[PDB]
């Protein structure tokens, strides 16, 4: 028992972190096979970031201008190319520590672990969620660009995020490993504001199931609701509308606890309308939305 | 910017996790050099756990009865000994992945990362704190025993915890790597209740400094207090008494923000007396006490 914001073990990803330097800028790169992936803004100066023409900036750059270092050893760069907002540096050595991997573009509401790195060295690991407004609420400082987000299935690492920028609001934006930004963000030091950050309803419900499984049951009530009635409440509180697909994914948790999905929705509804009244749920004084129904099942069953 | 409950990268510790089986019981072991450390209750049956005589139970056990497996390969056990509540299984092969390491017994209020394992395989990593009542609020299921807690300084892993048991209250108890339990707990399936869980005041203050550094300043007020006055409030709210040693450790955070420690104490005092009034601090609706002043400096400076 107990329930924690748990990240995947990061070892398979630590073995892929390298340092990429271009001119005066140093950031993190991801070394998989003979390719090093990193944010394309590694080629920019602080002046360039105001209105960068990446195709023009890359013309003035040769293979020898990209310094790639894995630990204390230098990798020889034999090719370079831009794919959307990432640079792919072909090195002459395949990474011997490359795990089984995939590049996956995640959906909003899905969770992932981040291995924050500086100068190609890992500093920490934490669990994140892709917000419905396509930002992530991470912990990143200058030098953290190129840090990756990922999920692990047995021995396969699914890379889903690469950190590129911090918005003036302190929230984070980045790309998938094909260099496509999540959301409308661009790699330019220009005014970019995030949209409305809605709450991931299906994740809050999954966390309510985790709370019941772990002993915190005070919020269970004698009521039920319908999807349409629940969604009227969800709209008023900037919660994502709950669909039958969401109800379906909550099925294993509903079966385990014996609490119908719509009954748990009625508990959520009263929690939204009345608040916690000074109480906590799984040591939290607010409704947690960064555990998917998969994370709850995984944590409560011990999938390694 | 941003502030997250961040754990250390777990790779150096993943390379040490093995599976230890004795009779019908399987738990996790820590393989460092030619020694595998694991909880001594691996030798017990469910009936034995009621009143186990570990010295007598160990008499009926030989080197060949301890099955140690690292991944898919079996380790040959050439020695076994009991040190307090841990067994030390001498194997004939030094772990090639052994990092630089120390065994350290941590103080209450100090934080550490846990790598939860099942069958010698890592499932997740999370950040914990040794509670003032010597329990930890972790996430552990049956099979997780032998999972370790640790800190990393550059390339040195300081092992500080080994998971042994879950109390009927859902909180966790365990030992340092010399087999000495933190707190009064014993490895026996008997009635054991934890003492009063007090709040780690110096950590709450350090987290208030992290909030100021990250933009959340609403809680800053026009007041100050004294150590004695603050401690009268801290006592009423089951908070650890703040000492001059605590004020001293908060010095770098006080210097960085320009907010005197006693001024931050007055903010904490009003927060304790009036609550959050529906507001949040670093995305939390309660006062967080699982970040030491060292964790705040580390996270806000990017120590890798
Ligand atoms: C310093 C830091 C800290 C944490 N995480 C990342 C960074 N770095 C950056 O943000 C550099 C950068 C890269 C692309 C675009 C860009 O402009 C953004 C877009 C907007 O509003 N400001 C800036
Ligand atoms: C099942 C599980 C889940 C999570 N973490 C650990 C476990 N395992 C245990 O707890 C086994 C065990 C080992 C020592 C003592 C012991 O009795 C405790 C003492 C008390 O009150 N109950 C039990």
């Amino acid at each position: 028992s107990g329930f924690r914001k748990m990240a995947f073990p990061s070892g398979k990803v630590e073995g892929c972190m390298v340092q990429v330097t271009c001119g005066t800028t140093t950031l993190n790169g991801l070394w998989l096979d003979d390719v090093v992936y990193c944010p394309r803004h590694v080629i920019c100066t602080s002046e360039d970031m105001l209105n960068p023409n990446y195709e023009d900036l890359l013309i003035r750059k040769s293979n020898h201008n990209f310094l790639v270092q894995a630990g204390n050893v230098q990798l020889r760069v034999i090719g370079h190319s831009m794919q959307n907002c990432v640079l792919k540096l072909k090195v002459d050595t395949a990474n011997p520590k490359t795990p089984k991997y995939k590049f996956v573009r995640i959906q909003p509401g899905q969770t992932f672990s981040v291995l924050a790195c500086y100068n190609g060295s890992p500093s920490g690991v934490y669990q994140c969620a892709m917000r419905p407004n396509f930002t992530i609420k991470g912990s990143f400082l200058n030098g953290s660009c190129g840090s990756v987000g990922f999920n692990i299935d047995y021995d396969c690492v699914s890379f889903c995020y690469m950190h590129h920028m911090e918005l003036p609001t302190g929230v984070h934006a980045g790309t998938d490993l094909e260099g496509n930004f999540y959301g409308p963000f661009v790699d330019r030091q220009t005014a970019q504001a995030a949209g409305t950050d809605t709450t991931i309803t299906v994740n809050v419900l999954a966390w309510l199931y985790a709370a019941v499984i772990n002993g915190d049951r005070w919020f269970l009530n004698r009521f039920t609701t319908t999807l349409n009635d629940f969604n009227l409440v969800a709209m008023k509180y900037n919660y994502e509308p709950l669909t039958q697909d969401h109800v379906d994914i909550l099925g294993p948790l509903s079966a385990q606890t014996g609490i119908a999905v719509l009954d748990m929705c009625a508990s959520l509804k009263e929690l939204l309308q009345n608040g916690m009244n000074g109480r906590t749920i799984l040591g939290s004084a607010l409704l947690e939305d960064e555990f998917t129904p998969f994370d709850v099942v995984r944590q409560c069953s011990g999938v390694t």
